[PDB]
Order: C-alpha cells, then sequence, then structure tokens
C-alpha cells in the first residue's frame, strides 16, 4: 500500500535498524484522523539488493493481521527516501523495557505480557509462518503493554545473519530444521527473559559452551521469583525431542489457565 509523501510528518528519531534510522511519526491521508506511526527509512547508498531485503520486511507483515502482530500501515517506494510505516509502539523492545523497570510488574501482568506473545506465534503457526528469531528484542510493547512479535524476513541464515544460537532449538542448529516447534523452543527462551526481566540467557556462555550444554541435558533454571509453573512450562518448551514440545495452542491455554486461577503462581522454588 503506497502512501503519498505529503501525508507522512517524521517528527523524532528514535533508535537505528538494520538499514538506517527508525522515527516517530504522523500519517493524515484524506477521510482518516491522524495516527501515530513508526517509521524506517533507507537513504541513498544501498545496492538495490538491499532496497529488495529492506522492503521485503513490508510484504511479509503486509500479508498478516492480528492484534499480537505488528500492523503495516503502508510503504514509500515512488520517491526517496523509501519508507515503511506500522502502528507505533510506545514502550520499544521488550528486554530493554524489562531492564528499565526490573521488579517493577507483576506476575500477572508478566504473564499477560507472555499470553499476548503466545497468541502472535499461534496464529503465525495457523498461517504456516516459522519466524526463526523468536526473542524478546523482537518483542514490542505498547502504552497499554500489550505485546506484539516482530522482525520478519524470509532470507535464509548465513550458514544455510548468523544462527541465533541462545534462542535456537538444538536440532535447528544441527540439521537447520525450522519449524514451528524449533519457534516453541525459542518461546521457552523468551519467557526466560521476560520473567528474568531481560537477563541474557545463558549469561556469558560462549555459543559454543551453550550448544554443548543444552546437548548435555542443562536447562536454565528458574528466575528469581518466578513460579514453579512458568519454569516447568519453560522446560517443556525445551524438550530435545521436538515432537514432545506442547504446541503454540496449547502455550496460550496453559497460560490462560494461570491468569484465571492466579493462586497456582504462588508456589516459588526455595
Ligand atoms: C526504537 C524504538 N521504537 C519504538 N517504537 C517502535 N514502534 C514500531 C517500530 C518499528 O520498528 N516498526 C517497524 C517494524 C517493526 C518493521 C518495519 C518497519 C517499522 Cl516502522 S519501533 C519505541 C522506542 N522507544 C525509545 C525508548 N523509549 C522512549 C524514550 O524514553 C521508549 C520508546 N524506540
Amino acid at each position: 500500500k503506497e502512501i503519498d509523501v505529503s501525508y507522512v510528518k517524521i517528527e523524532e528519531v528514535i533508535g537505528a535498524g538494520e538499514f538506517g534510522e527508525v522515527c516517530r511519526g504522523r500519517l493524515k491521508a484524506p477521510g482518516k484522523k491522524e495516527s501515530c506511526v513508526a517509521i524506517k527509512t533507507l537513504k541513498g547508498g544501498y545496492t538495490e539488493r538491499q532496497r529488495r531485503e529492506f522492503l521485503s520486511e513490508a510484504s511479509i507483515m503486509g500479508q498478516f493481521e492480528h492484534p499480537n502482530i505488528i500492523r503495516l500501515e503502508g510503504v514509500v517506494t515512488n520517491s526517496m527516501p523509501v519508507m515503511i510505516l506500522t502502528e507505533f509502539m510506545e514502550n520499544g523492545a521488550l528486554d530493554s523495557f524489562l531492564r528499565l523497570n526490573d521488579g517493577q510488574f507483576t506476575v500477572i501482568q508478566l504473564v499477560g505480557m507472555l499470553r499476548g506473545i503466545a497468541s502472535g506465534m499461534r496464529y503465525l503457526a495457523e498461517m504456516s509462518y516459522v519466524h526463526r528469531d523468536l526473542a524478546a528484542r523482537n518483542i514490542l510493547v505498547n502504552s497499554n503493554l500489550v505485546c506484539k512479535v516482530s522482525d520478519f524476513g524470509l532470507s535464509r541464515f548465513l550458514e544455510e545473519g548468523k544462527i541465533p544460537i541462545r534462542w535456537t532449538a538444538p536440532e535447528a542448529i544441527a540439521f537447520r530444521k525450522f519449524t514451528s516447534a524449533s519457534d516453541v523452543w525459542s518461546y521457552g527462551i523468551v519467557m526466560w527473559e521476560v520473567m528474568s526481566f531481560g537477563e541474557r540467557p545463558y549469561w556469558d556462555m560462549s555459543n559454543q559452551d551453550v550448544i554443548n550444554a543444552i546437548e548435555q541435558d542443562y536447562r536454565l533454571p528458574p528466575p528469581p521469583d518466578c513460579p514453579t509453573s512458568l519454569h516447568q512450562l519453560m522446560l517443556d518448551c525445551w524438550q530435545k525431542d521436538r515432537n514432545a514440545r506442547p504446541r503454540f495452542p496449547q502455550i496460550v491455554s496453559a497460560l490462560d489457565k494461570m491468569i484465571r486461577n492466579p493462586a497456582s503462581l504462588k508456589i516459588v522454588a526455595r
């Protein structure tokens, strides 16, 4: 959906992306009220291949419509600079948002965030889309604490960017078989990131140390104050046999049960 350049106002540069700046702005189109948008720009000095990779994210995002998936507003391609516009997520990336707010949200709030992420993933799996880079740094958060999946692209990993080892299921590392079940492994890592308020998975371990540890049956321990039932769900996501892991509909169901029976979240390890 091509957007007339005159409908777009850039207000402030708010971050740095893979291909250039990330901005906050306003979109005002005839017959519609003004709305806030995030804007990524691609400025001159790039290869034609880079332009396609940049715009591919908009093509893929535009295939989806779900409250926990970032919404595309449109693109600017018949003019320079090239732009992609989405809904504006006032709290930015989830991992840094939680680090800024360490210990300041309740267990029930954290579970609600995890439920939104799992609902977005349930939708992607139903659409036969495998994310491959599910991580808290790729979840965006709005003013109401709603969490939405971002970072869309179908390009192969370098070995087939590099494979994100700490988030990746062991069969995907070893054999490059990426499936919704490998995204479930990654989702378990995201759960650990959320319940630890943005700690780095596996701390200072090297990538090869992580690979070897997982093969030797190590799994991340419960974060401080984490309900045991949430850590058990993490362990279920981290089963070595991909066919034994829960599927995303089952994950959403488990989180919904916790929200409805919050007394079950009181048990914590000693
Ligand atoms: C970098 C950043 N993004 C924010 N919100 C975003 N919403 C949507 C974004 C976005 O990337 N969409 C998008 C995607 C996903 C793909 C292609 C194209 C596009 Cl356009 S980025 C907020 C933010 N903050 C800075 C720090 N704090 C403020 C100061 O205290 C909190 C807020 N920082």
